[PDB]
This record gives structure tokens, sequence and C-alpha cells, in this order.
């Protein structure tokens, strides 16, 4: 009967901002972040949880790390991908509100092995295609 477009808002400005934060509440430490996401990717839902997933997802990166942090995502349809890995020790709590959040996404949150040198953490969004009702 009524379709419906969903708010989309683009992730490399709202990701942006918060590089930004956590650069000032990390730079004793001298930790390096960078992100390599092109303007089409975007993100489906309240910008809000986006932001307070990536929040605690980067800052726990930014605490594990030597002194590198890289960022990158991926779309498919259905799913938004996002990549955060970092070169502290690795992966062989603390993520539990980024996890109850990706959950209402119809979404995980998976831990793995990087190349830098440790945990290469992917947050997957669900519900992601842009239509309604
Ligand atoms: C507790 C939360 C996520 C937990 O479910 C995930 C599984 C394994 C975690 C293994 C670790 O060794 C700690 C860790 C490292 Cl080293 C890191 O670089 C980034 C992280 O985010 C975590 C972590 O522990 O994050």
């Amino acid at each position: 009967s009524v379709l419906l477009s969903r708010e989309l808002h683009p992730v490399a400005p709202l990701l942006d901002n918060l590089i930004s934060a956590l650069n000032k509440v990390y730079q004793r430490k001298g930790v390096n972040i960078s992100m390599d996401i092109s303007p089409e990717i975007s993100f489906v839902g309240e910008q809000n949880d986006f932001v307070e997933v990536m929040g605690n997802v980067l800052d726990n990166a930014c605490k594990y790390c030597l002194e590198f942090v890289e960022i990158s995502a991926r779309q498919t349809d259905d799913h938004l991908h996002i990549f955060v890995e970092d070169d502290g020790p690795g992966i062989p709590v603390g993520l539990a509100v980024a996890r109850e959040i990706t959950e209402q996404y119809a979404g995980q949150i998976i831990a793995s092995d990087s190349l830098l040198g440790g945990a290469r953490m992917e947050v997957v969004f669900g519900r992601q295609h842009p239509t309604q009702k």
C-alpha cells in the first residue's frame, strides 16, 4: 500500500569528526588514524546508533593499538560493512554496547586477525534496504 525512503546518512562524514575527537583523546599515546571510505557509502537508520557503535569500536581500537588504526568499509545491499584494524597486539565486554546496538540492526560484530598485527574488527549492520513499509 505505501512505500517509503529510509534516512540515509553518509558514513565518511560521520567518522571524520569522530576520528578528530579520538585523535585528541590519545595524542599522548601517539595514535595514527586513517580511513579510506568513498563518499557514496552510507548508513540507514538512526544516525546516533551508528556513531555510538562506531565510537565504541573506534575507542577500543585506539586503546589496544600500538600506534596504528585503519578504517575502511564495504556496502552490499541489506548490509553495511565497517572494518577497523589495528597494529596492537591481537585477538587469538567493552564492545557490549556496540554489540547491543548492532543487534537491533540484524547484524553482528566479528573479531579476527589483521595484517597490521592486531585485531581486525568487522562491524556488520543489517536492515539496510533503502525502502520500507
Ligand atoms: C572485549 C571486546 C570484544 C570481544 O568479543 C571480542 C573478542 C576478542 C577480544 C580479544 C582481545 O585480545 C582484546 C581486544 C584487542 Cl587486543 C583489540 O585490539 C581490540 C578489541 O576490541 C579487543 C576486545 O577484547 O574487544
